[PDB]
């Protein structure tokens, strides 16, 4: 099991992205972790469609939230989802296109084991993984660089992913991508402390994780 990764290092995580005043943190979180996974696959980075999720996953809320999990099973009912070029974000809900392409697909998805921190960097070392964090905090909005150490709480109100994993002087941490543009945090992402004590993890990180699957 490796002691270092970084996914955006293998040339498989998109550029950051911005949701903007929608509540799609659950659609941003579940596409990019699409977007990986079919370049670990087919060997192609192609940007996709949050707004086809928020749209036309009609299990999901549009701008007033959802899971991820939702959309992963909206992606396989769909037998697809189409790019961002096709579809492009408005950070509104609107009517889901109905002659809409269906260019990447994927064929299932797995959740991990629950409140298990060693669980999800196996999982980590083979694809990024999509998580929900507690970001309603002060500490954690205004983070700028460095190993975030909280405090934060363990509600469920947003979802990121995480696209790598390593230890630096000691600590442990996740590299965890955010959807609210290059100026927030670290050039958009925020590097959250692995293996505390709690085992809901930080800002309960390792509550409800789950990936996509391609064969």
């Amino acid at each position: 099991l490796p002691s270092f990764v970084d996914w955006r290092s293998k040339g498989a995580v998109n550029s950051i992205k911005n949701q903007k005043q929608c509540g799609s943190c659950w659609a941003f979180s579940a596409v990019a972790a699409v977007e990986s996974i079919n370049k670990i696959r087919t060997g192609q980075l192609i940007s996709l469609s949050e707004q086809e999720l928020v749209d036309c996953d009609t299990a999901s809320h549009g701008c007033n939230g959802g899971w991820m999990n939702n959309a992963f099973q909206y992606i396989i009912t769909n037998g697809g989802i189409d790019t961002q070029q096709n579809y492009p974000y408005s950070a509104v809900q609107g009517s889901c296109k109905p002659y809409r392409l269906r260019v990447v697909s994927i064929n299932g998805f797995q959740r991990v084991t629950r409140n298990n921190e060693s669980a999800l960097q196996s999982a980590v070392a083979s694809q990024p993984v999509s998580v929900t964090v507690e970001a309603a905090g002060a500490p954690f909005q205004h983070y700028s660089s460095g190993i975030f150490t909280g405090p934060c709480g363990t509600a469920q109100n947003h979802g990121v992913v995480i696209v790598g994993y390593g230890t630096q002087s000691g600590k442990n941490y996740w590299i965890v991508r955010n959807s609210w543009g290059q100026n927030w945090g670290n050039q958009g992402y925020i590097w959250m402390e692995r293996n505390v004590a709690s085992s809901a993890g930080l800002c309960g990180i390792a509550q409800l994780p789950s990936y996509p699957t391609k064969a």
